[PDB]
C-alpha cells in the first residue's frame, strides 16, 4: 500500500508497490539506465559497486555522508535518502569531477572496472574531510580491490587532496571546489522535519517488509512476526540470501529510532545503541581514548584495534553494532573482545525491559542466556577500565586487512591493589568452533598465580586440551590454528607483563632485550619513484609521451560501456547454468519437471539437447559443452536454464534436482595422477648431463610444489547474443580476447557459415588468458538457445560461477637433481616439470616452460622434462607469463637450496651462473645479454643492496620473534609465439572527407593500452594529433582472421600492421601533400576524392619469423628478450606468520618505450599480481574435490595493506620491433617472487638462529599458515597433532 | 560496398561478380549491408550505373585476393576454398582486400 | 569519424530520400544527443507527401 | 523476415519524434504557443528554430 521514495544523482525516484528482493545494484543499472556501477564480487568485499548514501537528521539540522557497497543495499531501506553514483558527480558532457580527472590523468585507470568504486571511495571521504590526510584515503580504499594499477597510481592521485621526470602534470588539475558539490535534495529535507511516524509497508507475493520508524511501532512488528529478522545494514543476512540458500518471507527493517542510536558518556562506562553503525562506534571510541585516561580506556583500544581491520570501510558503514552482536559469527573480531569484559545487552519487549549479560553461554545461543524472539537488542553497556585491569586483542587472517580472521582472541586480566597476583581472568577465542568460545575452565583453574613463564606453559596445556579442534576441523589450517591459540597467550604475557613494568617498575622484571619485537605491529606509508627516458624528436611526435588511456576518463566516469553495461535488448533473455557438484561421478537422473514450471522459465537444454553440436575441438581433441553421462570436476557445466529474467533463472536452476553415483579413482593431487597409460613426453637437453654428474663436488636433490592461481579479472563472463533474424545472421557481444574463437564455435554450433556469424569486442575488464576455451563454451550454447528461441539471449556470470566455470593458473610440481661445486657454479642439474592441466588437455604451457627455464642461467649440462597431468578439477588455462612464473621458480628455487648448502648466500650463487654478454640458450640461440648484466649491477645500486643485507643481518641478531629478509631475482623472459603465422596482424583505416580518421584493427583493449597506442602510431605516421583519429573496437566484421589478443606483443603486431596502412595511405597522397604542403588534413582529403584517390587501406604485418624442431632440441623461437631484476625487503611475524613487504626496487630493459606511462603501469600491475601468486592467493579444495569459497577460505588477491610501502622502477636506457620497443606485460609476474625469497631468507634466519638446520622446502603459496609452522619453537612442539590417517581433513 | 539496396537487386548483382571472379557459388558468399564504417566516402545510390560501378569495385577486390592466392591454387588445385584460406593464413597471407 | 551511417535495405526511393531525409536525420540526432537517447522518426503517408 | 528501417526492434527507452509543418504557404510566423503542448503526457522536449 506504500510507495518508495528516493533520490538518485539529484533526480527524484518514485516507484509504486515495490518487489523488496529489489537490490540497488541491479536497479542502478536494470531500471536507471545508470551502468557506471560495476559488479565485481556479489559479497561486499571487492567495492566496485560503491555509491554514497545521503540522509539528514532533521534533529541535528546536518547532513550524515556515508559510503555503502550497492550490492547489499535493498532499496526498500533507502526510503528519504539520496544516493550518489559515478555519473552524479561528473560527466564528459557537463563538468569532469577533479577526483575523476585525478585518478584518469594519474595513469589508475588500466582495463577501468574498478575505477567508479575507486572514484566514489575518494569522492565521499573527500566530502567529508576537504583537506584530508593520506592516511584517511588509505583507509577509505581499504574495501576497493584492483587487478591491474597495482594501487600505486590510485595512491599518487590522492596523494594530490593532501595538504602534505612525471608521468602526469599534477598542476594542470582543478583545485577541489567545495563550493559546488552536489546540494543535497532540499524535498528530502522538508520530509525529515515533518517527523512522519506511520510505518511503510513493502510487499510482494514472495515477501513483506515493515519500516517501522518508532520504537513502539518496532516492539510492535517484532511481536507480530519473532522469526522475521532486523535487517540493519544487510551485510550479515545478505550474503546469506545469495550463495547460502536462506529465505526470509517476513523482514522487519526499522528507519533511524532515536532509542536504537544512543551514545551516552555514563560514569560506569559508555552504552551505545544497536543501530549505530561499526564505523560511527570507531569514530566515538577513538574520541574517547584521547580525551580519558589510559587506565579507563584499555576495552575501547582493544575495540579499535580490530575495528580499524574491520573489513572495508563500505562495510563498516553498513553493518551495525547490534547486528555483529546478534550476527554471532565464528570468525567474528569484536564479539572475543566484548565477551571478556562484563558486556550487558539492553534487551526491550512489548512487555518491557530486560538486561542480559553478553557471556558464553549468549554466543553459544543458549536460549537461556538468548534474547526472546519478541524482544529486540536495544544498546549494550561497555564499561571503563580499572587500575591493574589490562584487556587486549589479537587476530590473524589471509592479509592484514579485509580478510576474514583465521583465529582471532580477546583477553582481559585483573590484579587489583598493585601486587602480581591474577585476581580476574577471562579469555575468548574465535574461528576456532561454530561459535565464539571462552576458556572458563583454563581461567578457573590458574586464578591466584603470578605472571612469569612458569605459569604460562601449564597455561597452554590447559587450553589446548579445552578448546580442542579435531583434525577434520571446518576452515583447515588446524595445525596453524592450534599455534595461533598458543601463540596469541604468548604475546598477552609480553604486553601486560610490560604495563606492569612502567606502571610499577621496581617489583616487576624488565623483559628479555630479544623479546620486544614482538609487541609492535607490522603497520604501513606509501613511497615510489619512477625513472625513465625523455630532444631531436618533432614535439607533435607521441611515441614515448606519457599519453593517458583513451579511456581514461571515461573509466573515470562510469561512461565505459562493458559487455553487461549493453542496454537490455527488446524481449531478451537471461541464461544461467547448473554445474557439477561431484568431482567425479555418473548422471544418473536430471529431473527438470520442477524447474521447467517455474515462473519466467523458457527452456532448459541439457546435453541430448544439443545432440551433435554438444562437441568443438581446439585442434587437439573435442570438449564436450554440456556432460552428457559422467561428470569430470565440479563446476562442468550440465544444464543450461533459460528463463525471461536473470532472477527466474537461477531460481529455477536451484531446484534442478540432479542425481549421482561417485566413479573411481577420483584423481586429485599430481602425484595421484602420475600413478595412472600413455603420456606425451617434451624434453630439451644441452651438452652431457650423466658425465658431469661424476665431475662435481656435491649433488643435491629436491623438490617445490607450487599452488594455483585465479584470474580474478573485475569483470566476470559476460556477453550477450543478438540474432538480427535473416539467413540466420548472429551478432555475438563478449568479453573475450579471441574474437575470431567465438566466431568460429560458434558458427560450428549453429551449423553456419563464419560469414554470418560476427564477433564484437569493445573492451575487456581484465581477462589475463581466462577469457578463451570456456568463454567460447558459453557463447556456443548461448547462441544455440538464442537461435532456437528466435530471440537475444544475454549470460553473466556471477563471482562464485565464476571460479567455478574457469580454470586458472596451472599447478606445477619441480622435481630437481642438481650437480655443483662449492664456488656456487652449477654444471649439471635434471628437471622434471609436471603440471595439473585439469579434466582435459596445455602442451604449450609446457613447452614454453622448458625454453624459459634456463631464465638468466647458462647450465652447461642441462636435462628438462616436462608433463600434463589429469585430474579431477577444472581444467586449467594459460595465464601471464604462459608457464614461465612457474619454470622460473623451480630453478630459482633450485639456486637457494645449493646456495645453503655452499655456504653461499643466494645472490652470489645466481651471480655465479649467470649468462655472460654474448651466450648460448639450451636451444642454441644466442642471447646478447648486455642489458642482463647492466639490470643486475644498476638494481643493486639503485636499491642499495649491500647495506640493507648488513642491516637486516643485524635485525636478526638483535631480534628473535621478528625477522627481516631480503632478495633479488634476475629476470630473463623471452618473448615469441610458435610460428611465424601466429604472429600476423591487421588493420583497417578510412580517412573521411572532412581529414578524421577512423582506424581498427584485430587487438582487444583489456587495460594494456592497446588502442592507446595505436592512436600513437597514426599520430606518428600521418603528421596529425590524436583528436582527429578515433577507433570504436574490434569486430570480426572489419578485421577477419585476427589472433588471439594475449600476451607481449599484441601491441607491437598491431602497431606494425597500422603502421602499414598509414604508410599505404601517406604514398597515395604524396602527390597531393607534396603540391599542396601547407593545405591541412581535410583538403588534403577532398582534393584526393576529387582526384578518384582511395582513402581506405588494409594494413598488415606477416608476423616475426619463429621456429623450433621439438625433437633435436634446437631453434629459434623468440624475437627478442626483456631483461630485468628485482629486489624485494619482508619483516615476518614469526609468532602470527604475518609479513610486511618493506620495500620493492625494479629495474628493467623495455628499449625504447612507446608509452612509458602505459609500460611502468604494466610492470607494476605484474609485480603485485605475481606478488599475490607466491604470497597470500591460496585455493583451498577438500578432499572430494569442492572448492572452499566461504569464511577464512575466501580467496583473497593483493589490496593496498599488501602493497610494498617503498617501491622503486627504473627503466634501462635502450631494433626488429616497432620503435625499438618491447612487450613486457607478462614479465614483471616472475618478479614478484622476490618477496617469496625475502620471506624464504627471513624464516632461514629463525631457523638458523634456534638451530633447526636441514630441508627448508617452502612451498608455494607462502601462506602465514606456511610462514609460521615453519618457525619451529616451543609453542610449535607443544601442539597436539594428529595422525595421518585418523581424520578426513578439510582441504589438501 | 558503397551501394543501397533500394529494389533494382545491386547486392543480387555483387554475389554474382563474386561468384565469377572467385569460382564459388553465391551459397558461399554473404553481404550484410551498407555502411560507413566499412566503405568510407560512397556516393550517392541513385541512377543506373550504381551496380555497373559498384561492380566493377568488388572486380577490383576479388582480383587482387585472387591474385594473392594463385601461388596456392596452383600448388593445389583440387582443394577446396576452405583449406586454400587455412593454408593462406598458415603463409601469412592477407585475406582482406579494398576494391 | 564519431558519426556512422549503416543502410541494409531501403523500399523504394527513387531520389526522394536524400536532402530532406538529411534535414530529418540532423534534427532527430541533435534531439537524441541532447537527451542522451535513441530517437526514431517515422513519418505518415500524408507527411510525407507533405 | 526482410528488416527494413522502421521493422528494427525497439531499442531501450528510445523516444518518438514528429514534426509541426507550416499550415501557409507564404506568410511571417508572428508567434508559436507551445505552453498547452509541452504539459501534455510524454512530451519530453519541443524544438523550434532558436
Ligand atoms: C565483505 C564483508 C566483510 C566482512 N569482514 C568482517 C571481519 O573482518 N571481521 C568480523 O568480525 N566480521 C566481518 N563481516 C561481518 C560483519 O561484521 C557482520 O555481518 C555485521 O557486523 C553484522 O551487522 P548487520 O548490520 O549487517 O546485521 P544484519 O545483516 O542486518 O542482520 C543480521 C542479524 O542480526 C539481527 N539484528 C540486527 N539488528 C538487530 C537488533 N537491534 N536487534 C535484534 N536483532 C538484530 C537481525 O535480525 C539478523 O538476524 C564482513 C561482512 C562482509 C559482507
Ligand atoms: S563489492 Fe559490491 S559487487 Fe563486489
Ligand atoms: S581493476 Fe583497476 S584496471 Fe583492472
Amino acid at each position: 500500500a506504500s510507495e518508495l521514495l528516493f533520490y538518485v544523482n539529484g533526480r527524484k525516484v518514485i516507484e509504486k508497490n515495490v518487489d523488496p528482493e529489489t537490490m540497488l545494484l541491479p536497479y542502478l543499472r536494470k531500471k536507471l539506465r545508470l551502468t557506471g556501477t560495476k559488479y565485481g564480487c556479489g559479497g561486499g568485499g571487492c567495492g566496485a559497486c560503491t555509491v554514497m548514501i545521503s540522509r539528514y537528521n532533521p534533529i541535528t539540522k546536518r547532513i550524515r555522508h556515508h559510503p555503502a557497497n550497492a550490492c547489499l543495499i535493498p532499496i526498500c531501506s533507502l526510503y528519504g535518502a539520496a544516493v550518489t553514483t559515478v555519473e552524479g558527480i561528473g560527466s564528459t558532457h557537463t563538468r569532469i569531477h577533479p577526483v575523476q580527472e585525478r585518478i584518469a590523468k594519474c595513469h589508475g585507470t588500466q582495463c577501468g572496472f574498478c575505477t567508479p568504486g575507486m572514484v566514489m571511495s575518494i569522492y565521499t571521504l573527500l566530502r567529508n574531510h576537504p583537506e584530508p590526510t593520506l592516511d584517511q584515503l588509505t583507509d577509505a580504499l581499504g574495501g576497493n580491490l584492483c587487478r591491474c594499477t597495482g594501487y600505486r597510481p590510485i595512491i599518487d592521485a590522492c596523494k594530490t587532496f593532501c595538504k602534505t621526470p612525471k608521468l602526469f602534470a599534477e598542476e594542470e588539475f582543478l583545485p577541489l571546489d567545495p563550493t559546488q558539490e552536489l546540494i543535497f535534495p532540499p524535498e528530502l529535507m522538508i520530509m525529515a522535519e515533518k517527523q512522519s511516524q506511520r510505518t511503510r509497508v513493502f510487499g510482494s507475493e514472495r515477501m513483506m517488509w515493515f519500516s517501522p520508524v518508532t520504537l513502539k511501532e518496532l516492539l510492535e512488528f517484532k511481536f507480530k512476526y519473532p522469526q522475521a529478522p532486523v535487517i540493519m545494514g544487510n551485510t550479515s543476512v545478505g550474503p546469506e540470501v545469495k550463495f547460502k540458500g536462506v529465505f526470509h518471507p517476513v523482514i522487519i527493517s526499522p528507519d533511524r529510532i532515536e532509542e536504537l542510536s544512543v551514545v551516552n558518556h555514563a560514569y560506569n562506562g559508555l552504552t551505545l545503541g544497536a543501530g549505530l553503525s561499526l564505523a560511527q562506534v570507531k569514530d566515538i571510541l577513538a574520541d574517547v581514548v584521547q580525551k580519558l585516561p589510559e587506565e579507563k580506556t584499555q576495552m575501547y583500544h582493544a575495540l579499535l584495534k580490530h575495528l580499524g581491520t574491520l573489513a572495508g570501510s563500505q562495510i563498516r558503514n553498513m553493518a551495525s553494532l547490534g547486528g555483529h552482536i546478534i550476527s554471532r559469527h565464528p570468525d567474528s573480531d569484536l564479539n572475543p573482545i566484548l565477551a571478556v569484559g562484563n558486556c550487558t545487552l539492553n534487551l526491550l519487549s512489548k512487555e518491557g525491559k530486560r538486561q542480559i549479560p553478553l557471556n558464553e553461554q549468549f554466543l553459544s545461543k543458549c536460549p537461556n542466556a538468548d534474547l526472546k524472539p519478541q524482544e529486540i537488542l536495544v544498546s549494550v553497556n561497555i564499561p571503563y577500565s580499572r587500575k591493574w585491569e589490562f584487556v587486549s586483542a589479537f587476530r590473524q587472517a589471509q592479509r592484514q586487512e579485509n580478510a576474514l580472521a583465521i583465529v582471532n582472541s580477546g583477553m582481559r586480566v585483573f590484579f587489583g591493589e598493585g601486587d602480581g597476583i591474577i585476581r580476574e581472568l577471562c579469555i575468548s577465542y574465535g574461528g576456532v568452533g561454530p561459535a565464539t568460545i571462552c576458556a572458563k575452565n583454563s581461567c578457573q583453574k590458574l586464578i591466584g598465580r603470578h605472571w612469569n613463564e612458569q605459569m604460562l606453559d601449564i597455561a597452554c596445556r590447559l587450553i589446548l586440551n579445552e578448546v580442542s579442534l579435531l583434525g577434520s576441523a571446518p576452515g583447515g589450517k588446524v595445525e596453524f590454528k592450534r599455534t595461533l591459540i598458543i601463540s596469541f597467550l604468548f604475546k598477552f604475557y609480553l604486553e601486560v607483563s610490560q604495563i606492569l613494568k612502567k606502571m610499577d617498575p621496581v617489583h616487576y622484571p624488565s623483559l628479555a632485550d630479544k623479546y620486544e619485537s614482538a609487541l609492535e605491529d607490522l603497520h604501513s606509508h606509501h613511497c615510489s619513484t619512477l625513472k625513465y627516458q625523455n630532444p631531436k624528436q618533432h614535439p607533435e611526435d607521441p611515441i614515448g609521451h606519457p599519453i593517458m588511456h583513451l579511456s581514461g576518463v571515461k573509466h573515470a566516469t562510469g561512461e565505459a560501456i562493458y559487455c553487461d553495461d549493453m542496454p537490455l535488448v527488446d524481449q531478451e533473455l537471461f541464461l544461467t547454468f547448473v554445474t557439477s557438484s561431484r568431482a567425479h561421478a555418473k548422471i544418473v537422473s536430471i529431473d527438470l519437471s520442477e524447474a521447467l514450471s517455474m515462473p519466467g522459465v523458457v527452456d532448459i537444454m541439457t546435453a541430448e539437447h544439443l545432440s551433435d553440436v554438444n562437441s568443438f575441438c581446439f585442434f587437439t581433441e573435442a570438449e564436450k559443452f554440456l556432460a552428457t553421462d559422467k561428470v569430470f570436476c565440479v563446476g562442468q557445466l550440465v544444464c543450461a536454464v533459460l528463463a525471461d529474467s536473470e532472477v527466474q533463472a537461477k531460481r529455477a536452476a536451484k531446484r534442478v534436482k540432479i542425481v549421482y553415483q561417485d566413479l573411481e579413482p577420483l584423481i586429485l593431487t599430481i602425484e595421484e595422477s602420475i600413478q595412472h597409460s600413455f603420456k606425451p613426453e617434451r624434453k630439451l637437453e644441452y651438452g652431457n648431463v650423466d658425465e658431469a654428474f661424476k665431475v662435481v663436488d656435491q649433488i643435491l636433490e629436491g623438490e617445490i610444489h607450487m599452488g594455483g592461481q585465479e584470474h580474478f579479472y573485475m569483470e566476470t563472463q559476460s556477453m550477450l547474443v543478438v540474432p538480427k533474424g535473416e539467413d540466420q545472421e548472429m551478432d555475438v557481444y563478449v568479453s573475450t580476447q579471441f574474437p575470431k574463437y567465438i566466431q568460429d564455435i560458434v558458427a560450428s554450433t549453429l551449423k553456419l557459415p563464419a560469414n554470418k556469424v560476427m564477433c564484437h569486442v569493445r573492451r575487456v575488464g581484465g581477462a589475463f588468458g581466462g577469457k578463451v576455451l570456456k568463454t567460447g563454451i558459453i557463447a556456443a550454447v548461448t547462441a544455440f538457445a538464442a537461435n532456437k528461441h528466435g530471440r537475444a539471449v544475454r549470460c553473466v556470470l556471477e563471482r562464485g560461477e565464476d571460479m567455478l566455470i574457469t580454470g586458472g593458473r596451472h599447478p606445477y610440481l619441480g622435481k630437481y637433481k642438481a650437480g655443483f661445486m662449492n664456488d656456487g657454479r652449477i654444471l649439471a642439474l635434471d628437471m622434471e616439470h609436471y603440471s595439473n592441466a585439469g579434466a582435459s588437455l596445455s602442451l604449450f604451457v609446457i613447452e614454453m616452460g622448458l625454453l624459459k627455464m634456463d631464465n638468466a642461467y647458462k647450465f652447461p649440462n642441462l636435462r628438462c622434462r616436462g608433463w600434463a597431468c589429469r585430474t579431477n578439477l577444472p581444467s586449467n588455462t594459460a595465464f601471464r607469463g604462459f608457464g614461465f612464473p612457474q619454470a622460473a621458480l623451480i630453478t630459482e628455487s633450485c639456486i637457494t637450496e645449493v646456495a645453503a648448502k655452499c655456504g653461499l648466500s643466494p645472490e652470489k650463487v645466481r651471480i655465479i651462473n649467470m649468462y655472460k654478454e654474448i651466450d648460448q640458450t639450451p636451444y642454441k640461440q644466442e642471447i646478447n645479454a648486455k642489458n642482463l648484466i647492466q639490470c643486475w649491477r644498476e638494481c643493486m645500486a639503485m636499491s642499495s643492496y649491500s647495506l640493507r643485507k648488513v642491516a637486516v643481518e643485524k635485525f636478526n641478531a638483535e631480534n628473535y620473534w621478528k625477522k627481516k629478509g631480503l632478495a633479488m631475482v634476475p629476470l630473463k623472459f623471452p618473448v615469441g609465439l610458435g610460428s611465424r603465422a601466429a604472429g600476423q596482424a591487421a588493420a583497417l583505416v578510412h580517412i573521411y572527407l572532412d581529414g578524421s580518421v577512423l582506424v581498427t584493427h584485430g587487438g582487444i583493449e583489456m587495460g594494456q593500452g592497446v588502442h592507446t597506442k595505436m592512436i600513437q602510431v597514426v599520430s606518428r605516421e600521418l603528421r596529425m594529433p590524436m583528436s582527429n583519429v578515433h577507433l570504436r573496437g574490434t569486430s570480426t566484421e572489419t578485421v577477419p582472421n585476427a589472433n588471439i589478443s594475449g600476451g607481449s606483443v599484441v601491441a607491437d603486431l598491431n602497431g606494425l600492421a597500422v603502421k602499414d596502412a598509414c604508410q599505404t595511405l601517406l604514398k597515395r597522397l604524396e602527390p597531393i601533400i607534396s603540391k599542396n604542403p601547407k593545405g591541412t588534413w581535410k583538403d588534403w582529403a577532398q582534393t584526393a576524392f576529387d582526384e578518384s584517390i582511395n582513402l581506405s587501406a588494409v594494413g598488415y604485418f606477416r608476423g616475426y619469423e619463429s621456429d623450433m624442431n621439438w625433437e633435436k632440441g634446437e631453434g629459434q623461437p623468440f624475437e627478442y628478450f626483456v631483461y630485468g631484476a628485482a629486489c624485494s625487503e619482508v619483516e615476518i611475524d614469526c609468532l602470527t606468520g604475518d609479513h610486511k613487504n618493506i620495500r620493492t626496487d625494479i629495474v628493467m630493459d623495455v628499449g625504447c618505450s612507446i608509452n612509458p606511462a602505459i609500460d611502468i603501469g604494466q610492470i607494476e600491475g605484474a609485480f603485485i599480481q605475481g606478488m599475490g601468486l607466491y604470497t597470500i592467493e591460496e585455493l583451498n579444495y577438500s578432499p572430494q574435490g569442492i572448492l572452499h569459497t566461504r569464511g577464512p577460505d575466501q580467496y583473497k588477491i593483493p589490496a593496498i595493506c599488501d602493497m610494498p610501502t617503498e617501491l622503486h622502477i627504473a627503466l634501462l636506457p635502450p631494433s626488429n620491433t616497432l620503435y625499438s620497443s618491447k612487450g613486457l606485460r607478462e614479465s614483471g609476474v616472475f618478479l614478484g617472487c622476490s618477496v617469496f625469497f625475502a620471506i624464504h631468507d627471513a624464516v632461514s634466519a629463525a631457523r638458523q638462529e634456534r638451530g633447526l638446520h636441514g630441508p627448508l622446502t617452502l612451498n608455494s603459496p607462502l601462506t602465514p599458515e606456511k610462514i609460521r609452522m615453519a618457525c619451529e619453537d616451543k609453542f610449535t612442539k607443544m601442539i597436539p597433532r594428529d595422525e595421518p590417517g585418523s581424520y578426513v581433513p578439510w582441504n589438501v
